[PDB]
């Protein structure tokens, strides 16, 4: 089953013209917790942001153009993203706007991290239908010490 | 010879117990590099936000109340801190305000980051008349894929 993980802030904003203005280490914890040891898909943007590979899971890069590191696996469309992934029961889709635009259709869980956050956004996660998905998780965290707005995560089910 | 380090957003507002809206790693890693092998002077919701001894520093925490953790020194006063720190040619306070008000009547050189982020807040970085203190380097930076905002360090001296 394929499953997409994102962190939105207000509007569904997802990615800005250069890095997102929040501290969230208690993202980035539920973050790896919900992709370790599993293959995580991305689009070329989303691996220049991240600067290495993630340890402890196949990092696939969807891309037209070629590869410039061998430490991961280049891929040029959804099927041979899919494909290269194997049997796993499940597969991370981790952005951006475009690549989770791609695998919506084929998506069947949603881990949604919402953030309040009013900013302009560049790209943004695509419009989902309410309607279609249960919430079978959220848990509500304010601002702290560590973590400079407040979120909530969220798992969502296709119904 | 005393030094205070701070990250001040627009109209000197700075931290005063939940994180700062932003994500500046080119900010922690000019802070690294002007701490390293000296030793540190913070108060208790700095060290919160911390949430672990600086390596490579003697980890010094200002405060009323009382020593939690031994990987530490708790002082209960300025000149227990200062004596804590030994001879050194120079101590770094890292904040938060109150720290910061303690020290620069004492303080002798301003590592300061200024970031272009309008931030609500209460707490400000202490008024310092510019005009007893040289600006001696002053490097501007744009915002990038990993810097949230532009910022721009500068050192001043106490003329
Ligand atoms: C820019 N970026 C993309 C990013 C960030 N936050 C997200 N948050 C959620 N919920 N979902 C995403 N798809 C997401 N993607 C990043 C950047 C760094 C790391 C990262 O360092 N992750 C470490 C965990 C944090 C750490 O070790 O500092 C890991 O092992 O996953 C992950 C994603
Ligand atoms: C909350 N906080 C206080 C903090 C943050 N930025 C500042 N930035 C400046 N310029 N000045 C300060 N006094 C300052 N203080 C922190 C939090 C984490 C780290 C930190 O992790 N520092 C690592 C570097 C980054 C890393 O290893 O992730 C170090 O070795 O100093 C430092 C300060
Ligand atoms: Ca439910
Ligand atoms: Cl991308
Ligand atoms: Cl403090």
């Amino acid at each position: 089953m394929i499953s997409l993980i994102a962190a939105l802030a207000v509007d569904r904003v997802i990615g800005m013209e250069n890095a997102m203005p929040w501290n969230l280490p208690a993202d980035l914890a539920w973050f790896k917790r919900n992709t370790l040891d599993k293959p995580v898909i991305m689009g070329r943007h989303t691996w220049e942001s991240i600067g290495r590979p993630l340890p402890g899971r196949k990092n696939i890069i969807l891309s037209s153009q070629p590869g410039t590191d061998d430490r991961v696996t280049w891929v040029k469309s959804v099927d041979e993203a899919i494909a290269a992934c194997g049997d796993v029961p499940e597969i991370m889709v981790i952005g951006g706007g475009r690549v989770y635009e791609q695998f919506l259709p084929k998506a069947q869980k949603l881990y949604l991290t919402h953030i309040d956050a009013e900013v302009e956004g560049d790209t943004h996660f695509p419009d989902y239908e309410p309607d279609d998905w249960e919430s079978v998780f959220s848990e509500f965290h304010d601002a702290d010490a560590q973590n400079s707005h407040s979120y909530c995560f969220e798992i969502l089910e296709r119904r």
